[PDB]
């Protein structure tokens, strides 16, 4: 009756990124989604950049968290602007930006998702 | 750079929610996004059926799969759902989840889609 994914995470190529993306919503799912969702947890990439920078054309949300304020840390790259992101935050990377991010910092259960947002 | 960092947004939803995204965000968003670490909801036993006019999504990860695991109750069914999954309750349908087991960093997102 109820509509349950649970063949997760969806491996997704995104421009720039050496290898799949972990994608958690994709734009098909329910018959249609208004936003695509990718990432993961942090603890293991500290110090490992998962894409080079890369454009989209579509806006592109960042969004980092932690069970506790502070736990983790990102710099993003704006069209070659650094920024760190410190949890909990959110960042908008405007269509046609070029941008990618590196873990500063990450505690088990900190997260980067990334949202495609579908314009 | 468009960055927002008072976060979480408490805001009421049938306590305030925490949300990390709202609708009203950087110019509107077509979702809205709430919820916080389990760990810490294992411990109470209950959970509030509610409603809303749009449709939500639970969103359940943990740092391993399978580290966390909810009920989630639609309309008078049990489900029990196993990390990473992701579940989606229509407009109108009556619905609760209450955090059975979660490590620390596990999450159980609420994602309103416009
Ligand atoms: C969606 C994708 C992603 C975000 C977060 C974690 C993994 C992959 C993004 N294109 C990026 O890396 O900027
Ligand atoms: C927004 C609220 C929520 C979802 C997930 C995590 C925390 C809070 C939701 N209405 C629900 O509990 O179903
Ligand atoms: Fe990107
Ligand atoms: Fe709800």
């Amino acid at each position: 009756d109820a509509e349950i994914v649970t063949a997760l995470p969806v491996p997704l190529a995104v421009a720039g990124h050496h290898q799949p993306a972990p994608f958690y919503l994709t734009a098909d799912m329910f018959g249609g989604l208004p936003v695509q969702l990718a990432g993961g947890e942090l603890s293991k990439l500290v110090g490992k950049p998962v894409a080079a920078p890369h454009v989209h054309e579509v806006d592109e949300l960042y969004f980092l968290v932690s069970p506790e304020p502070g736990q983790a840390r990102i710099e993003v790259h704006l069209d070659g602007v650094r920024h760190e992101l410190v949890s909990p935050a959110v960042m908008r990377i405007p269509a046609g930006s070029e941008h990618c991010f590196l873990t500063l910092e990450a505690t088990v259960g900190s997260y980067c998702f990334g949202i495609l947002v579908g314009d």
